[PDB]
């Protein structure tokens, strides 16, 4: 039952005026691509609070990642679902090199111990293992976000991302055409995409949705990453090369613009990006 | 459960060339507006058969109205849903004096017999009621479309549209700012809305949503107006003067533009609108 929201003064919005004329902010299957400029947060804001909407945010701290932790949470909660409620879920080798980071009210943090595996490849495709974890998600929040821990917030990331299914532009494909795209060529391979085919290249370390969805995609990618393990065949980019081709047959319900996901150093800040909110730490 | 989409060939979407330049195609809470050039129908279309989805399409033709149901039927059969699941839901008191039309495969048409009411205002404002019956459309189909019926279809309208909640831009006042829209402007009405609120003028001829939506809308909208009844005052437009209000305070998941509802007799073709697809007869 959604509740009806309270009187609110706010422009209006003009159909003969777009907002962006620059970029795409919807795409063929009609899912909002986020911009800044395409959304009113006071609005979202209301809609989500009327709801008690629980925000989930999963990141893996294994082995020397966990040095990223203290500035990934820090800037999460200047940046990250203010005012709404989160549950931060750190997934670590190490629970004592957890720093402990102040927390605003309605929001808290779990530590969940996992096995560190050898290769920086297997730590990062075992990710979709690991977080499909599975009943506590369903019971604790609505909705889950994935993300990269090499990272800080440097602007707002709130409930305009939220929606049954995400993903992200990667910031090196947005202006490329599909095969120029990185996905995984060898038909051999579960991940596979031909030069043909493609919406978007979707970065890895930026993904989510509602709980549903997100067991959805993550069990998916597992699957296909152990098939692939079993036919001796490892995908070109790991996880995220399953991602896309999960992304491609399923479409996102909202796509992220390279504002949630961007690197500074190796990029700088293109007229394009009115806003860089979560950026790559060198 | 969303089944996966096969390969599909179709034109790269790309993120720095917009579809449309002209319109907004988005509104601030992240509802796409639905003009043509947004949307890849084969793309769609795929989505919503592996659904097998069943649409739904209600049509009141009351007294004289019943002389307009061979012209809109024969056009939608030609127009509205093709391909999909359709059941025609005619509201009547003259079942006999509806027309047999032949319909495609996967279509079917009921005839349920109403009450005429005296006054044109009552007919059109009952129809929220009468709508609201609801064990029926809840288990035989997935979505409502609600219209009027002195109207034809001249091109397209498809799964496009399908989406939890929609309304469509009132073709008088897409161009306006807010405070020429005519709302219900009395305070003593409970379609009240200030001079200073308002997203849009959506059009009481032509809305729809998933089954729950639709019936909440319309059981708000009823709600409303007995209230409005047992206090003396009849909104300025009738049922659409609350759908406006409903609209504003829960805003719809999609808005279609005026594309999808139109008058050439009054208003001509426009550059803004590529096609004319759903338009009043004289
Ligand atoms: O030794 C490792 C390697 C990877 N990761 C996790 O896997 C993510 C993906 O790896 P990385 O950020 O190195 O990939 P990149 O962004 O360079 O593609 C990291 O953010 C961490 O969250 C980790 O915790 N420890
Ligand atoms: O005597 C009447 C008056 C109204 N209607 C139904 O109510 C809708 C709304 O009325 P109308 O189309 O006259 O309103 P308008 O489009 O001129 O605002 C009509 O399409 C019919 O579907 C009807 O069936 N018989
Ligand atoms: O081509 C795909 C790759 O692009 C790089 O820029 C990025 O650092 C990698 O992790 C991977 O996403
Ligand atoms: O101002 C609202 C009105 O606009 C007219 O153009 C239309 O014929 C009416 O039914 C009503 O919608
Ligand atoms: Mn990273
Ligand atoms: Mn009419």
């Amino acid at each position: 039952f959604m509740v009806s929201l309270p009187r609110m003064v706010y422009p209006q919005p003009k159909v003969l005026t777009p907002c962006r004329k620059d970029v795409l902010v919807v795409t063929p299957w009609l899912a909002p691509i986020v911009w800044e400029g395409t959304f009113n947060i006071d609005i979202l804001n209301e809609q989500f609070r009327l709801q008690n909407t629980t925000i989930g945010l999963t990141v893996f701290a294994i082995k020397k990642y966990v040095a990223f932790l203290k500035l990934f949470l820090e800037t999460a909660e200047k940046h990250f679902m203010v005012g709404h409620r989160v549950h931060y879920y750190v997934f670590t080798d190490q629970p004592a090199a957890v720093p402990r980071v102040t927390l605003g009210t309605g929001r808290q943090l779990s530590v969940l111990e996992v096995r560190a595996y050898k290769r920086w490849q297997d730590v990062s495709m075992r990710r979709m293992e690991m977080i499909s974890c599975e009943r506590r998600f369903l019971s604790e929040v609505d909705y889950l976000v994935c993300v990269d821990v090499d990272m800080e917030f440097r602007d707002h990331v709130g409930v305009e991302i939220l929606t049954p299914l995400f993903g992200t532009l990667h910031p090196s494909f947005y202006g490329s055409s599909r095969e120029a795209f990185t996905y995984e060529r060898r038909p051999q391979s579960q991940a596979y995409i031909p030069k043909d085919e493609g919406d978007f290249y979707y970065m890895g370390g930026f993904f989510g949705g509602s709980v549903q969805e997100v067991q959805r995609l993550t069990r998916a990618c597992h699957q296909a990453m152990m098939v692939d393990q079993a036919n001796g065949i490892e995908a070109v980019w790991h996880d995220e090369s399953h991602l896309n081709k999960y992304l491609l047959r399923h479409k996102p319900t909202k796509v992220l613009s390279p504002e949630y996901l961007w690197d500074q150093q190796l990029l700088g800040w293109p007229a394009v990006l009115r806003k860089l909110r979560f950026t790559a730490v060198p």
